[PDB]
């Protein structure tokens, strides 16, 4: 598992960051609920920058997508990034 | 499980429809690979009409979302609609 | 996926065999609820023998285990044989 | 979620206890790798007693089963106790 993904897995699932980034209820996507606080408070700790565009570009490079309504709270999804599915994470690729 | 969801589960999971509507590799979302052909050919088999707008409105009413690139086919997701998670399907609500 | 496992996956999940072999409610194990009928009616169709000991030996060769009470209905489990987890099935090995 | 199950979920999932109690690779069962040391060392941390018999009786009362070879460590399973399946845990009942 690439370091970025291992750090992302830990970060999403950590209860100490859930006020800003957390799994969805079923774990098949994850939410960043306050992008500005996330980029200033959380991204420094785990990725040593504060640039939300940069983090998003790295998600894009691993194939993550965005979840939006059919008709701030941003929601990301990757088919192989699912809470608890540790072995499935090995299928995320650049 | 409301009949809409049971029908949708069967439609998505049916190998015979996978050329037009299928689970994602991990089963946490589903893909419609061509909306016009899907509505004409496969929608009636399971839903007995051919109106894509009606179908998508129902998805919206059950809380489905779309999955789009971070930056014709469509991908839909619901936290409680996951391949194999039959009991979880009981949590999808209007 | 080895043919035996592909056939086993299809067999367990098939609604037309659920009266004799079926997934548990959450799909993390599966049950054979009438071993004699299963071996006489189901195993011929899918594995061209009627020998429950043989089928069990093949499960044992792929690392399947039995689920029993802490203190007929036989229940089998393999960590990588889970309803809906199609990609995980690729990790079952002899 | 009853306190027993919340404590068990935390105990199993804690990396700091994985040398004695851990999820299986796929998370559909959990393993206790040495019962005597587990009861003396790690059980009190999460349950505040050191009585393996009491703990196993509680597992039985919540419907947990053992996973054994088809033919000292122990492996326990419950259809509704699955790594990452937080909502499913609400289905475990006394
Ligand atoms: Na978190
Ligand atoms: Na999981
Ligand atoms: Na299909
Ligand atoms: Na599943
Ligand atoms: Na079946
Ligand atoms: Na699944
Ligand atoms: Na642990
Ligand atoms: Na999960």
């Amino acid at each position: 598992v690439p370091a970025f993904l291992g750090n992302l897995w830990a970060l999403v699932g950590d209860p100490g960051t859930d006020h800003l980034i957390r799994w969805s209820p079923s774990g098949t996507s994850f939410l960043v609920s306050d992008q500005s606080r996330f980029a200033k408070e959380v991204l420094p700790q785990y990725f040593k920058h504060s640039n939300m565009a940069s983090f998003v570009r790295q998600l894009n490079m691993y194939g993550f997508r965005k979840v939006v309504s059919i008709e701030d709270h941003v929601e990301f999804q990757h088919p192989s990034f699912v809470r608890g599915r540790e072995q499935l994470l090995e299928r995320v690729r650049r």
